[PDB]
């Protein structure tokens, strides 16, 4: 074994928001010193493209260097399932290394988003859990955040998506707030980004009552 | 590199129910043919024990054999944090291989278990999601199942435990049932096994209203 290549997708939020810039990232590790230069070729559905920015080669505390090539991806292209290929070439190895990536494939399914208020019993306490159920979505790439009366409520945690029995995915997000805010009647909103939603975004709000 | 050892815990439910028999499992892989015999020593907190059942050595479709040693563990011992050691000895390697395992460590915290009924909107549908929140537990080993009017309802899925902001864990379980059963008023119960509960078991029931 010589050098290795790893091809990384963009982050899901970058793919879902037009104002962001998704990019895909090809990385080669275990490049030697004696035969140490390397060329990256990039293709989008088999046709070569030339706008990748490759980063200053850089040495590891082990015997190797590493070099990253970053390719900007169009919102459309990525969500339309275009395939991205990184070809890496070295004298140090027999044939160039070939990696491909695209968005998770499969018919898309829109999430159903449901907010659930605290249980009776939890209203014995100093804090309460506000719950967002997101289910029936496909593919599993998704983002969830909470907001109130405008601003983001950063005391929440979200489970990973769980494959459901029908082949779609669900998850839950749990927002914790002082029981006061809840009874003061404040408005909390669970907001969800996923490719199959209209404009890849939806929100559901929750309020005492 | 020669042979490798892997030491596996019991299953959480086996540890939590007295009627079950938890056992821990030591496995050696990449045993050679030329120097191929092996001895297992087992210790519970540093003192040797002699009741492990070691299995018929067995050959791999690659160049190696594999041999498993299984040690029965007492309910108490495992939940009281006793440490289990598998020592594996071979001529094929310099010194014997040493592996230790015990229950996840850390002060235990009892789960709070809360059932949440369907959202308004979900009651537009042919099916409804019944929700069990389990939170504040430690360590993360846990089991959840649903039952109704006696029997187990096997159309449910449970998220993995998620580390929460206070260092405890939570999860959600989602049971789906025909909207009818729900309105027919049936009784559904979320049941939870975890070491910090009284008798390692608790249940919470859910019913229309
Ligand atoms: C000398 O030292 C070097 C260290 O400098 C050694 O290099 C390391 O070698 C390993 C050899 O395996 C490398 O591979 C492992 O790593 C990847 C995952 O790496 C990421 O995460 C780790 C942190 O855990 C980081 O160290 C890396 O930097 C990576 O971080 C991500 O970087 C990305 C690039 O920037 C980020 O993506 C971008 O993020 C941007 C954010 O600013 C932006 O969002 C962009 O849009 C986005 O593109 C990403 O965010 C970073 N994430 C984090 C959290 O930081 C791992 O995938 C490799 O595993 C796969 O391969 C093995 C091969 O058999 C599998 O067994 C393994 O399970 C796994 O998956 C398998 O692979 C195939 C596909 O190849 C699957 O189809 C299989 O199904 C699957 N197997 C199974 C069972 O399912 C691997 O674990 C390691 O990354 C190297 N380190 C670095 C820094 O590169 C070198 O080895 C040393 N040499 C010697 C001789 O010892
Ligand atoms: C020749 O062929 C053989 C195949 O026959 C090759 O052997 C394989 O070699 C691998 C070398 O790594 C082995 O290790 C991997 O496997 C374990 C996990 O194995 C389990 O799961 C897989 C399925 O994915 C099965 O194949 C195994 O059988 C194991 O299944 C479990 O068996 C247990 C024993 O029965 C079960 O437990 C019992 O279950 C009972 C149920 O009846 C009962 O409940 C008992 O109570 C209970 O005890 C269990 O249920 C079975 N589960 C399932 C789902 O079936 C894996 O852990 C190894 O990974 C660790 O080690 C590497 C080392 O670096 C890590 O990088 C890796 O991440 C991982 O964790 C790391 O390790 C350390 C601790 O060592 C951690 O502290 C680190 O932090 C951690 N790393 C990180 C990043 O966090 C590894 O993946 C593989 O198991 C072998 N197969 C078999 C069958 O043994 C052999 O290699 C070949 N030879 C050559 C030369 O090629
Ligand atoms: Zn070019
Ligand atoms: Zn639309
Ligand atoms: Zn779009
Ligand atoms: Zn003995
Ligand atoms: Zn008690
Ligand atoms: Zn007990």
């Amino acid at each position: 074994g010589g050098p290795s290549v790893f091809l990384f997708p963009p982050k899901p939020k970058d793919t879902l928001m037009i104002s962001r810039t998704p990019e895909v990232t090809c990385v080669v590790v275990d490049v030697s010193h004696e035969d140490p230069e390397v060329k990256f070729n990039w293709y989008v559905d088999g046709v070569e493209v030339h706008n990748a920015k490759t980063k200053p080669r850089e040495e590891q505390y082990n015997s190797t260097y590493r070099v990253v090539s970053v390719l900007t991806v169009l919102h459309q292209d990525w969500l339309n399932g275009k395939e991205y290929k990184c070809k890496v070439s070295n004298k140090a190895l027999p044939a160039p290394i070939e990696k491909t990536i695209s968005k998770a494939k499969g018919q898309p399914r829109e999430p159903q988003v449901y907010t659930l208020p605290p249980s009776r019993d939890e209203l014995t306490k100093n804090q309460v859990s506000l719950t967002c159920l997101v289910k029936g979505f496909y593919p599993s790439d998704i983002a969830v955040e909470w907001e109130s009366n405008g601003q983001p409520e950063n005391n929440y945690k979200t489970t990973p998506p769980v494959l459901d029995s029908d082949g779609s995915f669900f998850l839950y997000s749990k927002l914790t707030v002082d029981k006061s805010r809840w009874q003061q009647g404040n408005v909390f909103s669970c907001s969800v980004m996923h490719e199959a939603l209209h404009n890849h975004y939806t929100q559901k709000s929750l309020s005492l009552s």
